[PDB]
């Protein structure tokens, strides 16, 4: 017999992504740079895989919309929410929508794509939002050039482990 | 950090359900019953029990739903998924909603409803999917075309693992 796991994570550690579509904001190139190492920045303190897919159905599907969009989260358009991301699980589970009435980019202007998705990831992978000010999984954007914050770290290795520690 | 926390089991041991609405294949009649030794099977061996309402929220919310019916986790025609149900927890959680496009009997023209409900009471009550073929968290339905059911060990030590013996 199995019960259920104490918290929402993933089963396996290898786990697939896919981007469905992409913000005309940036080229095809700094989506997948920007995506790739927002995993990243998770794999590198647990001993998470992430592997690219380029259609089916991946076990992390992202994607840029507006408004209503397929779920009970719509966007609002320019401003306010800019993305989110839903827990490890069945179906949508693990999902990241990009609001596109954002202006996403590979730099300080507009939304830095990276550190957004970064963040968005820690949610797939079944992170809540921190109270620590410093965290990355602090519900308030910041920018800057990345090393992962100490909170961050304790919170997905709660989770998965630490991976290879050197 | 903060991360999403499982409801493991139920914190109390009295639970409610309520039959939101009802198969065309079936009677009211035939459902209710059902439903009613689909709990007993669960309860016969733990100290949880089961009271049905008739109105408002419950505990349990028990329904009959086709495609996407809400939650968006949808159904997909005859054949295929056949129902799912929500661990414990408040809003959906513990909520258990079957395939109106299968036919549903208290015999075996169809799913027997009693056994896929029984099944799918215990993912209400915090049970994953057994390894073991035979119990009856088992993810493939099967029917014995005998008049009396017996909880499998299997089942047994499951729930009582969580909730104890009676
Ligand atoms: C919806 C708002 O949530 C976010 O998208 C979000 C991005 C982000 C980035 C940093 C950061 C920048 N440089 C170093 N760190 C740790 C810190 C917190 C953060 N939150
Ligand atoms: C696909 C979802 O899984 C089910 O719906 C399911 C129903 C079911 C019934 C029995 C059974 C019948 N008679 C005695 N047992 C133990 C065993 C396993 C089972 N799985
Ligand atoms: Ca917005
Ligand atoms: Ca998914
Ligand atoms: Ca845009
Ligand atoms: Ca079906
Ligand atoms: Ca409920
Ligand atoms: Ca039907
Ligand atoms: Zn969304
Ligand atoms: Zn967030
Ligand atoms: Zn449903
Ligand atoms: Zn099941």
């Amino acid at each position: 017999y199995n019960v259920f796991p104490r918290t929402l994570k993933w089963s396996k550690m290898n786990l697939t992504y896919r981007i469905v579509n992409y913000t005309p904001d940036m080229t095809h190139s700094e989506v997948e740079k920007a995506f790739k190492k927002a995993f990243k920045v998770w794999s590198d303190v647990t001993p998470l895989n992430f592997t690219r897919l380029h259609d089916g159905i991946a076990d992390i599907m992202i994607s840029f919309g507006i408004k209503e969009h397929g779920d009970f989260y719509p966007f609002d358009g320019p401003s306010g929410l800019l993305a989110h991301a839903f827990p490890p699980g069945p179906n949508y589970g693990g999902d990241a929508h990009f609001d596109d009435d954002e202006t996403w980019t590979s730099s300080s202007k507009g939304y830095n794509l990276f550190l957004v998705a970064a963040h968005e990831f820690g949610h797939s992978l079944g992170l809540d939002h921190s109270k620590d000010p410093g965290a990355l999984m602090f519900p308030i954007y910041t920018y800057t050039g990345f090393m992962l914050p100490d909170d961050d770290v304790q919170g997905i290795q709660s989770l998965y482990g630490p991976g290879d520690e050197d």
